[PDB]
RNA sequence: AAUUUCUACUGUUGUAGAUGAGAAGUCA
DNA sequence: TGACTTCTCTAACGAGCTCG
DNA sequence: CGAGCTCGTTAGAGAAGT
């Protein structure tokens, strides 16, 4: 119906704040006198690193629950059988009730975990906090520590040792609360909910399974020798180790030897099974890796591996050694600095100098012996497998000639070595199988010449040997170490201030790749890199010849995949950066409390001196300037004090200030309503207090009850100014149905007056912080449109939002501030020549007068002051805005369009705005898209933004830049899907997206789209800056996008970028004519083939009987009526002519074709059998209608209709017709939503199926788009 | 060649489209 | 390789608690 | 030494899409 308008205001979440304010008035003067705000954003090392260095309180104790944690050993039973009762009971009663028993295990745990001595008051405000006697637990325990030596002193980081402890003594002393923000998520997530993400998932979900690995499933490891892992043999001096303390069906009290089921007795838990060890079965079950002497007691390294590899049963594989996981909780740079950020990088390579690889041999030996073992098919066939992804299988193109040939052996050498009938099985067995069996891999490596000559075979070992020439780019990256060398040999300071400028490129060029060129090593080492076998058994044969020897650098390699931004996003980054302490007005109330009594201690009031907001904290000391008594004599005309109060939800915060003591008999309450509040009668989930008897939500008691709240409400103490005028008692059903006020009236704002000297010799002797915040985009001369964070942030603390219900303050405010870096200099004064670097501005010259002075706001102390106006927030949320969305949206098909901003390779996008017939709206594509006062461009803007090498056109820049621009190159097309996607009324489907930049802005124009606040229209319309038609959903983690997002649906998300325009034809029918048979089986699949008597050339004519096509047979006739461009190499030659209708006589003059005979030719194309006389008969073929040819290569994109019309036209994008696609780029997504625009079948006949079909079948596309007749 | 920020900047002491802030774990 | 986390956006009320 | 005292806790809704 035009829905732009109708779909008005959803639900609504916040936004951030938008003011980055200067000391106005003498406040900047002031705050300079007392010297707070240099230590405010400057208490840096307290406030964030205290509450890191709380966790010898916090996790010390948060680790020391296990240290007198017990569970039943029934229960430890109980894993093993319970557990088994769904590890050997695959169902839900073993299983699931096994799930509620372990809910019951979560609270057998659990009881004992809320109630420690010193863990249930230290998650509260005395932890560290303040009591009369309440001290700091973690005081206590770091001051216990302090005459003890906790080594977490003087540990990890950013603590030299308890001396920082009156810091950590004062970090939290003047910040009360302000050294305690981090007790609030990080003291519920170790709540009771049945996440893994938690304690019970990591202290009994690793050790449930944990003890049941060793015991339910480590039981039948014990069928050779369990005292062949010797005891004794264990025992002989290394068993420092095994002095266990407790047992845990024993609970013996010494320090003795535990035995491997003295230990690991399945109630024996009193050293294992738990989270405090979770890792430390392999403590056992390695060994005991003796660096004081050096040496390495083989444990279970040396029994269960060791003499379980000493005995070799592959059937004996249901019981190996090795380690339990780690656990959750625990308490276990740049590439842009000029003295530190490469050379710190330079040590990762430069420890090897005499280095040694974990194959106990030299750095020598290393790549001679560990990496120089399984490529003389040393992997066996079921004893060796690669990693069978995408990752090892680009080794096809890079050793093979083709990665997609390559891979021909998942029909060939495991597949057809195994599967002659070929089988989905390949999907997911071993080509969706994450590993490459050395069956398929030894042997059909070198089976690889099955199918083409002789050469086509390979040596199944030989890629072995491709990884085998690896070694030798460390002899010349020694010589590489004056790679970085050149720019970095200034390192005298560790700070060194010149990181990636053009001034010193020789570091630049030179660290590119002298120790950055292994990076494609790994690159080419991913069949060798561990895949987390998560739902995957992975039976396979341990190929550990890359685990042993190689094992000192399959991990040992590990500085460059972690590395991806380490030593190489500081040249990429930018070169005055933007990060500073968040400083807080002299207390946790330091901009908290916002709201209209908290002024004496929330400390923080507004401000808006006549023109704009500019709004002080009363002083630290003297905290009444604003003081209500003062602020009757002193009122007048100056300043502005805004009267706002709040007030929090209607379940949290009515019931629990209106029913409290002090006011139970000051109200005078009832009980016969407080029955209810006795036992949550009126709670649909409600309870009473800590005895009180639980029951249903009466809401007959209930609409009573809450009636006579309002009643209480009635008497309004404080809070009768709201005037919360709700609806009937028996209209509000639920509690939120009596919380449907809650926040329906409670947030009320007002302004005052204050004197001009009253705020000023107020603020003159140091009343107010004056802090007068007020930018670029609404100061005086500006005159435009208002910005984003300047549109509401004074547009809505402004007397239309107060009518209205458009969206209040929140509190969450931090003065922050701090220091600059970049010293400023005129980049080019005013009165000079400032070229215009835009395409077409005119004006090719500029001399300002006042300047262009270079990098401003990064040039010294700004402020920074933003509160979470949470807009849209008067309304509660959409449940199904999607089924909201194709509700509403699918109620007015007729006016409805569809925008299918579909991606491209030459263009930007191409908003082919398809319509109800089929035919283009407005296929505008997007290269360089600007404004009436200039285009500023990009499609060859970035184009020249990029083709520069050195290194390789890879660098730095184009990485960040040619990267970035389209960071900023997305934004326009925001607000051209925004402007037309309700411009007819249109349902924009950027459709079916999983790239890395053009999806990963794919839903960053998808939440920007869930209201239009546009800077322009009408002020009060629906559609402009104060009331939206909501248009998507939220957005929090990008997976979850999936098909009917709100406005970023999914269409055909593949075989859509080389589609046929007017019939699509089945362009996977394409041969290659190795087997000449083969071929002449395609020869004989050709249909049925006659000369160009009306076609002007040869042909080709097959249907989906002939092939395996199955879409649907037909002579179609594809045709030798267009011409051809040729691809090529660069050197060969990357363009080239081609004739369709030529190659129709020159192979009926290489063979006696009777190409004028007019007749069944293919039989003598078949005939013709020559090793070229039936190859050349396909790459004619080749090009025998795939008309989308570079217009030039590339300078342009000339389509071809490779079949012609019902008139015969193959419609060409060379010369298109408007209702056509444009090009190779802007045409591409020309049908990638034309597919889409079929979809809304689903839309208009949408029924009670509660997942619609939003699945895609490519032959439906196929059938849809084959259906337009 | 200037922005709370960021990219594009002349649209000249700012124009233009845009921006959720901070938390705070992590798997890549 | 960037997501996948997930919650912080509140003022009155009884505390403690030095006052009055 | 009741003045109430300034801060720290305290209070508990139903929401909702392979």
């Amino acid at each position: 119906m035009s829905i732009y308008q109708e779909f008005v205001n959803k639900y609504s979440l916040s936004k951030t704040l938008r003011f980055e304010l200067i000391p106005q008035g003498k406040t900047l003067e002031n705050i300079k006198a007392r010297g707070l705000i240099l230590d405010d954003e400057k208490r840096a090392k307290d406030y964030k690193k205290a509450k890191q260095i709380i966790d010898k309180y916090h996790q010390f104790f948060i680790e020391e629950i296990l240290s007198s944690v017990c569970i039943s050993e029934d229960l430890l039973q109980n894993y093993s059988d319970v557990y088994f009762k769904l590890k050997k009971s695959d169902d839900d009663n073993l299983q699931k009730d096994f799930k509620s028993a372990k809910d019951t295990i979560k609270k057998q745990i659990s009881e004992y975990i809320k109630d420690s001595e010193k863990f249930k008051n230290l998650f509260n405000q005395n932890l560290i906090d303040a009591k009369k006697g309440q001290e700091s637990d973690l005081i206590l325990w770091l001051k216990q520590s302090k005459d003890n030596g906790i080594e977490l002193f003087k540990a990890n980081s950013d603590i030299t040792d308890i001396d920082e402890a009156l810091e950590i003594i004062k970090s939290f002393k003047g910040w009360t609360t302000y050294f305690k923000g981090f007790h609030e998520n990080r003291k519920n997530v170790y709540s009771s909910n049945d996440i893994p993400t938690s304690i019970i998932y990591r202290i009994v979900d690793d050790n449930l399974p944990k003890f049941l690995e060793n015991k339910a499933k480590y039981e039948s490891l014990k069928d050779k020798a369990p005292e062949a892992i010797n005891y004794e043999q264990i025992k002989k001096d290394l068993a420092e180790e095994l002095t266990f303390d407790i047992d845990y069906k024993t609970s013996e009290v010494n320090q003795r030897v535990f035995s491997l089921d003295e230990v690991f007795e399945i109630a024996n838990f009193n050293n294992y099974l738990n989270q405090s060890g979770i890792t430390k079965f392999n403590t056992i079950i390695g060994g005991k890796f003796v660096n004081g002497e050096n040496t390495k007691r083989k444990g279970i390294n040396e029994y269960i591996n060791l003499y379980s590899q000493q005995i070799n049963d592959k059937t004996l594989k249901k019981y190996k050694m090795s380690v339990l996981f780690k656990q959750i909780l625990s308490d276990t740079d740049k590439l842009e600095d000029d003295s530190d950020v490469v050379t710190t990088m330079q040590s990762f390579y430069e420890q090897i100098a005499a280095f040694k690889t974990v194959e106990e041999k030299s750095i020598k030996e290393t790549l001679s012996l560990l990496f120089d073992d399984l490529k003389a098919q040393k992997l066996d066939l079921s004893k060796i497998y690669f990693k069978n992804d995408k990752s090892l299988t680009d080794l096809s193109q890079q050793v093979f000639d083709d990665y997609s040939v390559i891979g021909t052996a998942v029909l060939e050498y495991i597949t057809q070595q195994i599967a002659p009938k070929n089988q989905e099985l390949i999907a997911k067995k071993t080509e969706k199988a994450k590993y490459l069996s050395l069956e398929t891999i030894k042997l059909a490596l070198e089976e690889f010449n099955k199918h083409r000559d002789i050469d086509k075979q390979c040596r199944f070992e030989e890629i072995l040997a491709n990884f085998a020439a690896i070694p030798m780019i460390f002899d010349e990256i020694a010589q590489n170490k004056d790679n970085l060398a050149q720019i970095s040999i200034k390192y005298q300071n560790q700070g060194k201030k010149d990181l990636l400028q053009a001034s010193a490129e020789d570091d630049v060029k030179a660290i590119k790749d002298l120790l950055d060129q292994t990076n494609n090593l790994l690159h080419k080492l991913k069949i060798f890199h561990i895949s987390q076998s998560e739902d995957k058994a992975n039976i396979l044969d341990k190929d550990e010849h890359f685990y042993l020897v190689f094992e000192e650098c399959y991990f040992e390699l590990a500085n460059i995949v972690p590395l991806y931004n380490k030593i190489r996003n500081y040249i990429t980054q930018k070169p005055y950066s933007d990060e500073k302490f968040k400083l807080n007005f002299e207390n946790s109330t330091l901009a908290n409390g916002w709201d209209k009594n908290k002024e004496p201690d929330n400390t923080a009031i507004l401000f808006i001196k006549d023109d704009k907001y500019y709004l002080g904290v009363m002083n630290k000391k003297n905290n009444k300037i604003f003081d209500d008594k003062a602020i009757k004599e002193n009122k007048g005309e100056g300043y502005k004090k805004i009267v706002y109060k709040l007030l929090p939800g209607a379940n949290k915060m009515l019931p629990k200030v209106f029913f409290s003591a002090k006011s139970i008999k000051f109200y005078n309450p009832s009980e016969d309503i407080l029955r209810i509040r006795n036992h949550s009668t009126h709670t649909k989930n409600g309870s009473p207090q800590k005895g009180y008897e639980k029951f249903e939500f009466n809401i007959e008691d209930c609409r009573k009850f809450i009636d006579f709240y309002k009643q209480s409400i009635s008497k309004h103490p404080e809070w009768k100014d709201f005037g919360f005028r709700f609806s009937d008692t028996q209209r509000y059903n639920s509690i939120d149905e009596f919380y449907r006020e809650v926040e329906n009236q409670g947030y009320k704002l007002t302004f005052e007056n204050i004197s001009e000297s009253y705020i000023d010799s107020v603020v003159n002797q140091g009343k107010l912080y004056l802090f007068q915040i007020y930018n670029k985009d609404f100061s005086a001369y500006s005159k435009g449109r208002p910005n984003l964070h300047t549109l509401y942030w004074k547009a809505l603390f402004d007397e239309r939002n107060l009518q209205d219900v458009v969206y209040k303050l929140n509190g969450e405010a931090e003065l922050f501030y701090r220091k600059q870096s970049i010293p400023k200099k005129i980049t080019h004064p005013a009165k000079e020549a400032i070229a215009n670097k835009n395409k077409d501005n005119p004006k090719k010259e500029s001399v300002f007068e006042y300047d262009l002075i270079k990098d401003k706001r990064f040039t010294e102390d700004k402020f920074f002051f933003h509160c979470p106006i949470t807009i849209n927030f008067k309304s509660s949320g959409a449940n199904k805005f999607n089924d909201e969305i194709n509700l509403l949206l699918k109620e007015k098909a007729n006016d409805v369009h569809i925008l299918s901003i579909d991606r491209g390779e030459r263009h930007l996008a191409y908003y082919t705005l398809v319509d109800g017939k089929g035919n283009i709206i407005k296929q505008d594509t997007f290269n360089i898209i600007g404004n009436d006062r200039m285009k500023t461009n990009y499609h060859d803007k970035l184009a020249a933004i990029e083709k520069d090498r050195d290194s390789a056109r890879k660098d730095w820049k184009k990485i960040n830049n040619i990267k970035e621009m389209k960071e900023g190159y997305l934004s326009q097309v925001v607000h051209e899907i925004a402007k037309l996607v309700i411009e007819y009324n249109a349902i924009v489907v950027f459709q079916d997206l999983n790239k890395q930049v053009y999806q990963k802005l794919e839903k960053m124009l998808i939440e920007k789209l869930n209201y239009l606040v546009f800077k322009d229209n009408e002020f009060d319309k629906t559609g402009g800056v104060l009331r939206a038609y909501q248009l998507t959903a939220p957005f929090e983690t990008f997976k979850k996008m999936g098909k009917q997002t709100g406005i970023i649906y999914y269409v055909p998300a593949g075989f859509t970028s080389k589609i046929c325009p007017v019939t699509g034809f089945v362009n996977q029918l394409y041969p290659k004519y190795e087997s000449v048979s083969k071929s002449q089986e395609f020869f004989s699949k050709f249909d049925k083939i006659c000369y160009n008597l009306d076609k002007g050339y040869f042909e080709f004519s097959f249907d989906y009987k002939n092939f395996g096509d199955k879409a649907a047979k037909g002579k179609w006739t594809i045709a030798s009526f267009g011409s051809r461009l040729i691809n090529f190499r660069n050197s060969n030659w990357d363009t080239r002519e081609v004739y369709p209708t030529k190659e129709l006589e020159k192979l009926l003059k290489d063979y006696s074709i009777e190409y004028g005979h007019g007749e069944c030719i293919k039989a003598a194309i078949c005939g013709e059998s020559d090793k070229k006389f039936f190859a050349k008969l396909t790459s004619v073929l080749n090009t025998i209608l795939q008309m989308r040819n570079s217009k030039t290569g590339t300078e342009l994109d000339y389509l071809i209709s490779p079949v012609a019309d019902v008139n015969g036209n193959f419609f060409d994008s060379r010369q298109a017709p408007k209702n056509m696609p444009q090009d190779a780029d802007a045409n591409g997504a020309y049908h990638i939503g034309l597919k889409g625009l079929m979809l809304l079948g689903r839309i208009k006949n949408n029924q009670e199926g509660k997942k619609l079909n939003l699945v895609i079948k490519n032959e439906e596309y196929f059938e849809f788009v084959q259906n337009r007749n």
